[PDB]
């Protein structure tokens, strides 16, 4: 009865929260995409986990 999602949008929703180095902040933008239009679910999660992948020093 929620998440009006197809399977990668959720998935795209649940990586981008599995983000421990990207800013909870840039996050929340992502989310917030996401709910706004889904439709970007596989390129705001290529690129939530391409700024965490790029935050992140070694």
């Amino acid at each position: 009865a929620d998440n009006k999602f197809n399977k990668e949008q959720q998935n795209a929703f649940y990586e981008i929260l599995h983000l421990p180095n990207l800013n909870e902040e840039q996050r929340n933008a992502f989310i917030q995409s996401l709910k706004d239009d889904p439709s970007q679910s596989a390129n705001l999660l290529a690129e939530a986990k391409k700024l965490n992948d790029a935050q992140a020093p070694k």
